C-alpha cells in the first residue's frame, strides 16, 4: 500500500519561513513536518510514497529529500507539475499509481497528531473512502471555518463554510484515504479536493468520516505552528533523546521548566532557561542567561547573552543580538541579524535582513 | 576588452520582485537591466561578460540568460559562488580574467544611464583606475550617503557617509574601469569594494573620479526605478519600435500622453490613456478605460477596464480588477490578483497574494 503527500503549495501563510524552503520542508521541532508524517507511514508499513512536488521542483525538495537514503523507504517525485491545486496532483499521478486494487492513503504536509492510522484495518465496511474524510473536535470551529456534519451514519451530509447554526464542531483534518476508483472522478486540471471533489461524494453518499480522539494541529500559521509544538512536544519527549528536564546538562548550566527539545550538537551557555515546550536546532549556539520561553530556533542559529525569545521562531542562520526581546508571534527569516537591545513584538523579517530599530506593534520587515 | 558585472545580490530594496527573479534580470522598461548593460557593453566592441553569479545560481541566471545567442556576445558563468560581498568575486574570478595586460570594466546591475563609455580611450594618463569611479552629480547626496571628493586633479581624497558639510556633490555611479593589477590587492574572501577596497586605493593616490555629464539613476529602489524611468524613456523613444505619442494605434483607439514603451505583443484596450512614461510588457491586456499614469506592466500582466495604476508597479503575471487604483509607489509581486474597486495607496504585495481589502495607507501585504 502506498501513500500521496501533498508536497506543493506557495506557503503563502507561513510566508517569512516558506521563502527559502518548501512548506513540507520547513522544520517543526527539529525534524521536517513531511518527516513526521513519513515516520508515521513507515511505522504503519507504507513503502512506496508519492510527492506532489509544484513549488521548487528540484532546487529543494529532490534535494533535500536525501532522507530516502534513511527511514528505508523511497519517493516517486514523478509528479511534478505547475500549480494543479489540491486535487490535481492525483489526477496526474492517476498513471504511477497504477490504478491497482489497494487503496491509496493521502496526506496534507502541515497536520500534526498522533496519527492514528488503524484507518487502513477499521472503516473498510462498504466506503469509497475508508472513512476518507478525517475529522478533528475544535471549538474554534467558527475561524477555521471547515465543518464537516458527521451523523451517526459518518454519512458526509454536506460542507459549510463558517455555519452560523451549531451543525457540528468536527472539522476536516487534512488525512485521507481513497479506493482509487476515485482517480476516475478527478478530473486532469487544476482542482481542489476540499472545494470541488470532496462536495460531489458527499452529494453521493461515498464520503465517511474518521473521528480523531488524539490532538491535531494543522501548523501552517505561525501561531498555530507555536500551539501545535506546544501540544506534540510531550508526546515526543520519550520517543527521542532530546527531573523536570529533557536535556539538561548539554552545555554548562542551565535550567529547563518543562518539556524541550535540545538538539545534542547545539551548546547552551551557563544560566540559560529553555523554558517549556521550546525547539533547538542542530548546531545552534544560545548565549549565557537566555530565555527560550515558547520558541523554535532553527539550525546553525546564533543567540546572545541575556535574549529571550517567546512564542517565536527565528530563520536557519540567524544571528541574533544579546540583549533582544523577539515576543508575541514573531517570526525571522533565513539570514536575519538583529543589532542588541532590539525589541521585536510579533514582527515577520524577511530573509536577509538587518533589524536595528525597535517594532513595539505587530508588522512586517521588508 | 572584457567587462565584470557584479550581478549577485539578494535584492533587498527590490525585494518584492526580486523574490522571484534575480534584481539583474527585473524588467526595466521593456528588457532586464543587464540586458540594457551588456547592449551598451556590446555597442562598445566588449565581447566577454564575466557574471559574478550568487542569487539563484543556476535556476535563474544561467537559464533566463539565453540572450547570449542574441546580441553578439558570450557569458562566462564562471563566478558561481557563495555570498561574497561587493568586491570578493573580483578575487574569484581572477584566474578567468587571466591578469592579460588590457584593463577591465567592472558594473553594477543597479545604475541606469547614457552610458559614456569613452572613458576606456580617455583618462588612460598614468591611472590605476581609468577614472574608475564615476561620479554624477546629485543635489540629494545627503540622503545617498556616498560623496565623493573629486578636486580638479581628480585624485579622491577620501569617502564620506553622510557628510554634514558641503564637501561635494558628487557621488558614485556604479561603473567603475580597473587594470588587472587590482586583483592583487583584492583578498579571496567577502569584502566590499566600496568600503574596503575603495578607502585603500584613494589612500594610496590610485583612485581618480570620472564626471558624468548625462542622467543617471541607481533604480534598485521602486521609487528610484520610476523616477528612472521617468529619465530614461524619452532617451529610448526613438531607439525601439515601443505625435505626441509612441505607440498610439495598438489596441482599437487609446490616447498617449506623452513618451511611453508599449510592446507589439500587448492589447492596449479601447479608450485607455497612457500616460506618460509608462511601460507595458509583452502579452499584457490592458482594459477598456485604464491610466497608466507612470507605471510598469509587466510580462502576462491583464489590467480590468477603469482601473488607474500610477507610480506603481505590477509584477508578471497579475490579474488586476477592474475599477482598482493602485496609487503612490506600490509593488506587486510575481502571481498577486486583485479584486474589483481594491484601493492600494503604496502597498507592497508579497507574490501568489490575493488582495481583497483596501489598503489607504503604505504597508506590506503577507
Ligand atoms: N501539489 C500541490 N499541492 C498543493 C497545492 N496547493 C496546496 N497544496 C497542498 O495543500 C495543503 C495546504 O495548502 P498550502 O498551499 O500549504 O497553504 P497555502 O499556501 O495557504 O494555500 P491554500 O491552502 O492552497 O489556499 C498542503 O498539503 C499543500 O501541499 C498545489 O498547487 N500543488
Ligand atoms: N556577486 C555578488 N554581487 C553583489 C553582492 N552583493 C551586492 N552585489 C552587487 O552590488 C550591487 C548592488 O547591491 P545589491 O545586493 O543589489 O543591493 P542590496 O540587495 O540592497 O544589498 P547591498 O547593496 O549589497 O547592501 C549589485 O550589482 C549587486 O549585484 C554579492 O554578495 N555577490
Ligand atoms: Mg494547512
Ligand atoms: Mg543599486
Amino acid at each position: 500500500m502506498r501513500a500521496v503527500i501533498l508536497v506543493g503549495g506557495f506557503g503563502t501563510r507561513l510566508r517569512p519561513l516558506t521563502l527559502t524552503t518548501p512548506k513540507p520542508l520547513v522544520p517543526f521541532c527539529n525534524k521536517p513536518m513531511i518527516i513526521h508524517q513519513i515516520e508515521a507511514l513507515k511505522a504503519v508499513g507504507v513503502t512506496e510514497v508519492i510527492l506532489a512536488v509544484a513549488y521548487r521542483p528540484e532546487a529543494m525538495k529532490e534535494q533535500m529529500d536525501e532522507w530516502s537514503r534513511k527511514l528505508g523507504v523511497s519517493f516517486v517525485f514523478s509528479v511534478e507539475e505547475e500549480p494543479l491545486g489540491t486535487a490535481g496532483p492525483l489526477a496526474l499521478a492517476r498513471d504511477i499509481l497504477m490504478q491497482d486494487d489497494k487503496p491509496f492513503f493521502v496526506l496534507n504536509s502541515d497536520v500534526t497528531c498522533t496519527f492514528p492510522m488503524q484507518e487502513l484495518l477499521d472503516f473498510h465496511k462498504a466506503h469509497g473512502g475508508e472513512g476518507t474524510i478525517m475529522v478533528s473536535q475544535v471549538t474554534q470551529w467558527e475561524k477555521y471555518g471547515v465543518v464537516v456534519y458527521s451523523p451517526q451514519n459518518y454519512q458526509i451530509e454536506r460542507f459549510v463554510e463558517k455555519p452560523s447554526r451549531f451543525l457540528g464542531d468536527r472539522i476536516n483534518a487534512g488525512i485521507y484515504i481513497f479506493n482509487k476508483s476515485i482517480l476516475d472522478r478527478i478530473p486532469p486540471r487544476r482542482a481542489s479536493i476540499e472545494k470541488e471533489i470532496f462536495p460531489a461524494m458527499a452529494a453521493e453518499g461515498q464520503l465517511y468520516a474518521f473521528n480523531l480522539e488524539g490532538f491535531w494541529m494543522d501548523v501552517g500559521q505561525p501561531k498555530d505552528y507555536i500551539l501545535g509544538m506546544t501540544k506534540f512536544i510531550p508526546s515526543l519527549v520519550h520517543g527521542n533523546r532530546e527531573t523536570e528536564a529533557v536535556e539538561h546538562q548539554r552545555g554548562g548550566r542551565f535550567t529547563v521548566i518543562g518539556a524541550s527539545l535540545i538538539d545534542p550538537s547545539a551548546k547552551i551557555g551557563d544560566g540559560a532557561v529553555i523554558g517549556p515546550y521550546a525547539s533547538i536546532g542542530a548546531n545552534c549556539v544560545i548565549g549565557e542567561s537566555c530565555r527560550i520561553d515558547n520558541a523554535a530556533i532553527l539550525e546553525n542559529s546564533k543567540v546572545g547573552k541575556g535574549t529571550m525569545v517567546s512564542r517565536s521562531i527565528v530563520g536557519w542562520n540567524n544571528r541574533i543580538g544579546s540583549w533582544c526581546h523577539i515576543k508575541d508571534i514573531s517570526v525571522l527569516g533565513d539570514d536575519v541579524e538583529v543589532k542588541d537591545g532590539v525589541i521585536l513584538i510579533g514582527t515577520k523579517v524577511l530573509p536577509n535582513k538587518d533589524v536595528g530599530e525597535h517594532r513595539f506593534e505587530p508588522g512586517i520587515i521588508m
